[PDB]
């Protein structure tokens, strides 16, 4: 898809700083994959320069894989800054139906108002469920954007994008992903870097088909988990235009 | 030894989730390591979340890495939480013996009860002698098991583990293990996997032979640190029946 | 270089122990650089322990990467424990200059004292500017480390190494370094170990020159940054004195 190719190589060309305050867990694994893909990352939490590293960013990733009430209150405070200046924020509610902790956060930070919310079947359905299989997700993926005004991806083997008015679909991926830890984490990161250089809905879709195409090189490359996660950076790095053309599996749906 | 066989084949079968509270460091290698043998990982240490999350949970790990007084509190909270709900903990007491505050924290563990301690020579010797190779390597997994009425392992060149009445003797891995970190840490977190499928001493044991395995396998592909790191959890998931049955080398001992 | 063949080979026969307080993104990648190396590290930061293992440890390695109010206490704490004794500490002021929390931490652990400050052109000029590309990266170098009354390394494509009167320029590394997160960090990692065999100039220059050397010999192997992230560590441990004598660019400078 045309819009896909042009956000790639915006990004590339503008190498946009993406703001994470994101979980232990992804730190590296997150900040490599945007370092890959053409962005720069910067990880703070510290309320003491959250509002200078926001200002220093064109886009916010939070990430609640593994808060506590310290990082709560950054991310809730990182909200508010970005949403007074205008900056892209892309939330990724890890968990969110496991806890009451994780689906309170995501909410608190949904109600202030983010650009993209980006999760899997469960953690999505449990916010609008809490909050009030292709088929049923690309209904959850709009019921859910309405809900909360901004753009929502349900992610899964068919992933869903919607704004509310238009949604997309994404048949790009692997299976293999679910033996490496965070690669919805690694979708979100990117989509930070997407959502600073184009529109929310095109930017999101634009994160899973690039994402989707390198987990499918690297499983050309690398049958087994651990190599097939080093192989997930190299494509992230070496998918351009021609790959996009040859590998894209995406069509905007109704 | 079959119930090796048949613990790993439990493991892939039920796909448990592991709860881990542990460190910075490890994060998510281990988290990795239990996704390439078959299990869920789930990294989570808030007060505000530890009783649903443990209650989620298979089993739950305990690593005490980088502690400090925050963590700690998450962490003795959880084992009481675990043992009340009959959760399987696991407890890897990184550094005891090296400061008072880990030797401290880990009999603080320890005395409301665990069900697996593992560690190596050193910081099982300085837990047991607070609290009051090989031979004296067996002799010393023997009298810890009793002492903490639980099971362990003393991790070295030749693995013992023992549940105080019975000892068995792990001589897979490699030494090129010494220079990739926190693998000690890997097996405590796949002890996790297999303690959430069969007793204490038989899943700690399994542990220690499918990861020494592991380490066996990756170093024939990979004779140097970055590249064998990636070629451990390659090998998590390749390891088979067969695998297992041409590789072992485990024996019960007395 | 000499005196880089042997501080090599100094830090593999004594293998230092350097206890690292550094951030959330490098945890796992400095350690594992420091293995590969021929070191061994730690990561701690409670106040609890503090005094003992920087006690155990032969260098103390600070990294404000993704700092907070919780770990600046114990940075500059252990600044002054490490002072008091006489352990060496390396600092990589990260991402001073881009907010003052950041440069305001730095110079306040810099006015305690340490023995190597390690960044880019950008944060040490913010850190002397504060305070108060090859001739003025070396101008620059010169005047920090006399301002600072330390051993300063102004990285990038040619680093530049001072004492104040002595300078050393490093032509060593690859531009791909650039698409792997925390690299600056790996060296101020790795200076702690040579810091801990030799003095300070010698130390950190050692430490450009290896893991310059050990990018370009990964970049041979891997052109990609996933893969050749992964060849890094494989280098680090496989660079020795042949490598040296027909990889090292460096010369002393004036």
């Amino acid at each position: 898809m045309k819009f896909i190719i042009e956000a790639l190589k915006r990004v590339r060309e503008r190498r946009p700083l993406v703001h994470n305050i994101t979980n232990f867990v992804v730190m590296n694994t997150t900040a490599n994959a945007l370092l890959a893909l053409g962005a720069s990352p910067v990880m703070a939490h510290a309320e003491e320069e959250l509002e200078e590293m926001i200002r220093l960013a064109d886009a916010v990733v939070i990430n609640i894989g593994t808060l506590d009430s310290g990082w709560r209150r950054s991310m809730v405070k990182a909200t508010e800054i970005a949403n007074e200046l205008g900056k892209p924020i892309v939330l990724d509610p890890v968990g969110a139906g496991a806890t009451k902790f994780r689906t309170r956060v995501s909410l608190e930070i949904l109600s202030r108002g983010v650009d993209v919310l980006k999760g899997n079947f469960g953690e999505i359905s449990a916010l609008l469920g809490e909050e009030g299989g292709e088929e049923e997700a690309k209904k959850l993926t709009m019921n859910a954007a309405r809900e909360f005004n901004t753009t929502v991806a349900v992610t899964g083997a068919v992933d869903y994008v919607s704004d509310g008015r238009r949604t997309f679909a994404v048949y790009n991926g692997h299976e293999l992903l679910g033996r490496v830890t965070g690669t919805g984490c690694m979708v979100a990161a990117l989509t930070g870097a997407f959502v600073a250089v184009t529109e929310p809905l095109k930017a999101t879709t634009s994160a899973l088909v690039t994402f989707g195409i390198a987990a499918e090189k690297a499983y050309e490359e690398a049958k087994y988990p651990g190599s097939f996660h080093v192989k997930l950076y190299d494509w992230l790095y070496r998918i351009n235009e021609n790959v996009i053309r040859t590998y894209a599996k995406v069509r905007e749906v109704e």
